[PDB]
């Protein structure tokens, strides 16, 4: 039994772990399969992609075509359809006909060997007909089969009778195959259209307080969903909502010492009131959070909870599991730490004495609040617990529960942040906040667009209560007005943590990304109501753009990009698409100074031809323009970060 | 059961067409092994490779390292030793001794709570203790501990007899492994010394005749090896010695009609006095085979015989076995093509019809070759027969005489070329004469000594009968110099066919590389006794080059290989290295003017200093010099081609 077939097909992609773990797609995503295919001697291949869905239906007729000449690298685009493990193969074969026409094609008019030549065809178009399903497709070979056998016609017209457009018809669907060759089945994983695409906001209810109790609770944070629905975001990340410890708590800035009304940092979970699946009892009860979470839906608001597995030192684990923690000779259990971030108020939790016994409980824990309607959780740090505890948490929800999407919050090496997507999270936190200069945008992007669309999705938050880049720090407005823009359409998944819209930008020191008075550690309530009326919010430009992305599918999907040259450093522009979707984007990303640049489109990119020119239309302003090979644009910081055009009609 | 182990070890290499293939070394060969490798968290990891031989006994302790900071990328030099299937896996391990080193190093002289840190480390080397065999490694280890947990000494000092070399000695021998994670086992083939490495002389039989019979015997031809033997050569390649086909028989020059007393193509095989298990009349018999054999053994040099699967129209197969040829409608069989190349005299195999009965005459014939003690095969064409046809040939040869080799002469496009060196073919030609400025040499050996040399073993023929270069024909002797030198020092396995040190390099018309009056057509009676008399051969060179690879491991090699700067662009130099063993190149390109350069050593990659300098020989020359970080070198055509330096010791 030989390794290679009859017809050799080879690296097959995308693939993950060598097929250990599947490929990921979500439901209407596009993604090419592809394969090095080519055979001996040098008459033509041709190959196809076979998609099969869960209960093992192959899909339509897929064939592909070489990528580049010589390369033998062969490819085409399929779709995904319902969720669930599907599986695809490709598959190669000699192309007789194509050999014989290419021939034909030559011989006939130079007088060689033409009888022979001729019937060589009929055979062909003979065993061709062999496989043809339809009676009338198999009629219209047979006519093209007596035509080139019509030895009373001239040689020329024999030959165009089996080469007519009604006959192309016929082979392109049903092509005679020789020596049909399979590749071994590659497993896709498909899952619901929010894993790779939605908006997303986070903020801390217990924030949205009143004059009389300045601590928000489920009831009083419930006022904030509509405005956060009317800026078309799709998803709610709520920080832990749990009982917050006393012992070692926080106080306001990341001061080691709370004092007296000091709230805590929520991710200090548990205290005597209760751990993991215990509510805040200033946030109010289970049934206030089963409100807050109908009223979120009413609204077409999915709530994303975190999960952090850590403790802090009050939680109920302290003592019911103490083979939970790692303890020193003293006893005592070293604080968390992520240096050099110290993290005082915290435990670590210990996964090698009772992996069983934290797996079971993780998934109990998890299982409770899915059972109030959470199927999105926000995991914190997962880099710092066993990958194989993930995987294998993911595999065991995701087995009674497909639709839940796990978000991994690694900021870490590659290695890592690439291993964790590819053992189950659906979505992951990039390094998207720390590429700010058009090269570094650009080598990202067409890193993660690329072949790792194959196993990660990301979320590119533009801030997040941990960092406020120095970009934000120094460009002021225009600068969030770049990121929004930026974030939303490079990717399918954005999101911004409260504040952001106010472009809240003065951090805790120099030289550092934490927020001034971070509402980690103290309660901010925001005059909303006043930075509508005085316009100081860009809440307008987001539910710009996620109107923008509701409308415009190439913004919805990942693996479609691409950079175009531009003259100027500070400006970058790149364009997606979708079907007849084209959206085109230009950006400058220089916060303080105006930037007018040449933008040279790769015009066979957006399907057009070099000498073309197509009317667009900017969805920031309403304005249109008609743009071609080469376009002039000035980009003032205050009035416009960018134009977000789409290709018209 | 999860994907990934405790400690994450992922991808292993070298891997070839994801493990259902080997990859191959060959005795004495070294190569490194690597592996992605990382834990959660932020302690230590630490890896190692386990190399096992054909009976599963472990290699010794090989340590991994990192290989670039912040990669997670480790790896390992391994040697291969007898031939066999072997296995390797990667170990993955928590390193918990090194991180505890680290974080004592910071806490004992800031006073931070030092007690229970030394305690801590204590506890550690007990456990590394308990393990190691030796008594007085463990004496050492367990001194270390006592004095970590003598109170009444100073915590400096506690720490510090924790870090002496003689406990450091004891570690590397015998670590401290945590969570000891294995990578699944990957295939190692390994094969004999002349897979990689000899040197090959291709000449015809025919030519080596008499002034009273013209047409070669093997008892005259016998009399030509003791001069090959003695140019350093280990392999004697003969163009096919069976029957030669009348029926459209070529004539001199490639012409379609021989005539009278023309001898035809060698590779026209098969007349009614036999086919490819039989000697042509004219060469002798069997017994005369066995003499010529006989006498290459004594002399060093192996018997590389052509294996060229095609019939001249006079081949007893023809008519034996129809069905292994494919017919035209009127009966005809078409004559073999290599665009637009065309052979008239030859018909092709078709494989799909018998492919048993191929396979089996196929091995038959092989095997009654060997049974004469040819070990080696030239491989014909091999991309022009299905590649499953020759992965099941060569596992059935190699699987009752693992020493036999097979060398793929597939000039064709690099998927084809590649995956017959997967799926058995111990040698490939390659594109090396199509390789000859410094940019095209530079790029061509970084790529096939880079990842490519896990599965092929390149052989670099600087000519070949149908192989005469443009720069040979335009470059004169001086220009066939060049090449030798190139072709010798560059791969562990290089050679020629008779005249390339004649210089012969008159081409059949402009633009051509083929031969004028190509031996391939007719006798090439040559007087060697003269051409050395007259000093018109560089057969002193060709000789010159092989005793240096006979005397330096670094050119027996293929892996170890630098390319270092020089300004000018005709001019290129590069090292080779294996143990203590270092040679130095510096090849002039140009073969009608002198070049003046300087060389920048990238002396790290020497072993040595920026500032440091060597002292060298040039091998050709006798002449030693004084080499460091930048040297001036001259080269003049005709007396200086290149030098050939071995680093002094
Ligand atoms: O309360 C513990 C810890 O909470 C925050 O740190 C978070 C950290 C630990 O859970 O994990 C991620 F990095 C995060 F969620 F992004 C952090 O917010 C506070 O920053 C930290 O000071 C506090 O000690
Ligand atoms: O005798 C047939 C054919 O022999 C030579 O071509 C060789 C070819 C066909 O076997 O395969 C390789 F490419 C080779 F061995 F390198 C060729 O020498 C002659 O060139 C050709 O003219 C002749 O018809």
């Amino acid at each position: 039994p030989t390794v290679v077939g009859r017809i050799p097909v080879l690296d097959v992609r995308p693939v993950v772990q060598r097929g250990r773990r599947p490929a990921k797609a979500v439901t209407g995503e596009s993604f090419e399969v592809s394969a090095t295919v080519f055979r001996e001697g040098h008459d033509a291949v041709g190959a196809n992609v076979v998609l099969r869905d869960p209960r093992g239906r192959p899909g339509p007729w897929t064939p592909m075509r070489e990528l580049a000449p010589g390369t033998d690298r062969w490819g085409a685009t399929v779709t995904a359809g319902e969720t669930g493990t599907w599986s695809y193969t490709v598959e190669a074969w000699g192309d007789p006909v194509t050999t014989w026409r290419h021939h034909a094609r030559i011989k006939i008019p130079a007088g060689l060997d033409t009888d022979l030549v001729l019937e060589e065809g009929a055979r062909l178009y003979e065993r061709a007909a062999a496989d043809v399903p339809g009676r009338e497709d198999r009629r219209e070979l047979l006519a093209a089969v007596d035509a080139l056998r019509d030895e009373s016609r001239p040689a020329a017209s024999r030959l165009a009778a089996a080469l007519t457009p009604q006959v192309d018809a016929v082979l392109a669907r049903h092509p005679l195959r020789d020596l049909v060759t399979s590749s071994d089945p590659l497993p896709l994983l498909v899952e619901r259209e929010r894993a790779l695409y939605g908006a997303w906001y986070e903020f801390f209810p217990r924030s949205e307080g009143t004059p009389h109790t300045p601590h928000g609770t489920f009831r009083t944070a419930a006022r904030r969903l509509p405005a956060i629905a009317a800026m078309g975001f799709d998803v709610v990340y709520l920080p832990p909502i749990h009982p917050i410890g006393t012992t070692h708590r926080k106080g306001r800035n990341n001061t080691l010492s709370a004092t007296g009304d000091d709230v805590g940092s929520p991710w200090a979970i548990g205290s005597p009131e209760g751990g993991h699946d215990s509510i805040h009892p200033a946030l109010g009860t289970l049934d206030d959070f089963d409100h807050f979470v109908t009223e979120a839906g009413k609204l077409g608001l999915e709530i994303a909870l975190d999960f952090a597995l850590q403790c802090s030192p009050d939680h109920p684990w302290v003592h019911k599991h103490p083979e939970w923690f790692h303890h020193r000779p003293d006893g005592t259990i070293a604080h968390a730490e992520n240096p050099p971030k110290k993290y005082q108020d915290i435990y670590p939790i210990a996964f090698d004495a009772d992996p069983d016994g934290l797996a079971t409980e993780t998934v109990r824990i998890l299982r409770h609040w899915m059972d109030h309607g959470v199927r999105i959780f926000r995991v914190d740090n997962p880099h710092t617990k066993p990958v194989a505890f993930w995987e294998r948490v993911i595999a065991d929800i995701n087995g009674t529960d497909p639709d839940v999407i796990f978000l991994a919050e690694a900021f870490t090496r590659p290695a890592m942040m690439a291993t964790l997507a590819q053992i189950g999270f659906q979505q992951s936190y990039t390094y998207f906040t720390w590429r700010n200069t058009k090269q570094e945008l650009t080598e990202y992007l067409t890193e993660l667009s690329g072949e790792a669309a194959s196993y990660m999705r990301p979320n590119f938050f533009a801030n997040t209560p941990d960092i406020l880049h120095a970009y934000l720090q120094h460009g002021g407005r225009p600068a969030f007005e770049v990121r929004a823009v930026l974030a939303a359409t490079l990717s399918p998944t954005w999101g911004i943590y409260s504040g952001y819209e106010l472009c809240e930008n003065t951090p805790l020191r120099e030289g550092s990304e934490e927020y001034l008075d971070s509402e980690k550690y103290q309660l901010k309530p925001r005059d909303w109501t006043r930075a509508a009326r005085e316009g100081t919010t860009i809440a307008p430009l987001v539910t710009r753009l996620n109107t923008i992305r509701r409308e415009n599918p190439a913004l919805r999907q990942l693996r479609d990009l691409h950079f175009h040259p531009t003259d100027k450093e500070e400006v970058i522009a790149y364009s997606k698409r979708q079907g007849s979707n084209t959206v085109l984007v230009v950006v400058n990303l220089d916060p303080r100074h105006t930037q007018e640049a040449t933008v040279s489109l790769d015009m066979p990119q957006l399907g057009l031809d070099w000498h073309e020119s197509v009317p667009v239309r900017d969805e920031l302003t309403g304005e249109t323009y008609h743009w071609g090979r080469a376009n002039y644009v000035r980009l003032e910081p205050g009035r416009t970060p960018a134009h977000v055009c789409t290709v018209l009609r």
